[PDB]
């Protein structure tokens, strides 16, 4: 089996970005955040504080036919950023872009933190990373890519983020019409759960490559690119008036400047992200500093990923026995 839908940013500057997700019998569909970075299926439901509830579309279980409480089972999660959930868990049938799994959890939240509440956009989480990170217990449930990937037809999916503009998520196949030239296959770890590799170096601009080795994680639900502060440092310096804010949180610059592009290393091959990219726009409205795309990673413990660069490829999640990563140009 394939499924394939599209994915949509949040808004203009490409915070996030969600997917429609059949629920239920009859569908229910709620717009998941769909996360490499986690192993949580969790949702907005009738279960959730109705105070921590502002606009988004909730999943009520009781007015699904194929909903089943799964008894016992408790789920709590505390994201990178500090934000965080926590309630109760269904089995149900879910569907992404005409793929369905039967007897998927179905984490429901009876408390979500503030950041969630005053996001409307977004209805809840798809985690994508591996399910050795999954929070359910006493039992670890799978994520949706693990309950489907039998019925795939290749054990596969593949983020196509765009830029300001919707991209597509695909599982089961590899669309050749989606990338330029060919797919750059490098190693994954797994031991701490992510698509977790090392990039082969880096460069600013025109600037020359410098090899060496950038250990991260491909995380679709990160929106920047967080990486070592040595590698940081050399791209703000490339842009006149740049700076570390601490009061802001990371490096601003002018609003004014135009920002160098930024390349990535995966294996021989060389990803670049335009430097428009790396633009997040003003700090608040109406200032002329703006935020940027690429920040230390200093203050996380690992390098990440996100979706600035991200977005700049054509991305494999290849889940075979021995999982890797492919990158293409797109």
């Amino acid at each position: 089996s394939t499924g394939s839908a599209t994915t949509t940013p949040i808004d203009s500057l490409d915070d996030a970005y969600i997917t429609p997700v059949q629920i239920g019998t009859p569908a229910q569909t709620l717009n998941l955040d769909f996360d490499t970075g986690s192993s949580d299926l969790w949702v907005f439901s009738s279960e959730t504080t109705a105070s921590e509830v502002d606009g988004q579309t909730i999943y009520t279980p009781s007015k699904s036919t194929t909903a089943k409480l799964l008894s016992g089972a408790t789920w709590s999660i505390s994201y990178g950023d500090g934000s965080s959930s926590s309630g109760d868990v269904y089995t149900d049938t879910v569907s992404v872009g005409g793929l369905t799994v039967t007897g998927q959890a179905v984490e429901s939240a009876k408390k979500v933190s503030s950041s969630f509440t005053e996001d409307s956009t977004i209805d809840g989480l798809l985690g994508l990373a591996f399910s050795t990170l999954n929070t359910v217990s006493p039992t670890q449930q799978k994520t949706f890519f693990d309950n489907a990937k039998a019925s795939l037809d290749s054990p596969v999916f593949t983020a196509d983020l765009g830029y300001h503009a919707p991209g597509t998520y695909n599982f089961g196949f590899i669309d050749t019409t989606a990338y330029t030239g060919s797919i750059t296959y490098t190693a994954v770890s797994t031991k701490q759960g992510f698509w977790e590799w090392t990039s082969t170096g880096y460069a600013v601009g025109s600037g020359t490559f410098k090899s060496t080795s950038i250990d991260g994680i491909a995380d679709t639900g990160t929106t920047l690119l967080y990486l070592p502060a040595t590698v940081v440092s050399a791209y703000w310096a490339q842009v006149s008036g740049a700076k570390s804010s601490s009061s802001v949180g990371g490096y601003v610059f002018p609003c004014s400047a135009t920002l160098p592009s930024f390349t990535f290393g995966v294996g021989s091959a060389r990803i670049v992200i335009p430097g428009d990219y790396i633009d997040f726009g003003p700090i608040s409205t109406g200032s002329s500093s703006c935020f940027g795309g690429i920040q230390s990673s200093a203050g996380i413990g690992i390098n990440i990923f996100g979706d600035v660069a991200l977005k700049a490829a054509f991305v494999v999640f290849n889940g075979a026995t021995t999982p890797t990563l492919g990158f293409a140009s797109k």
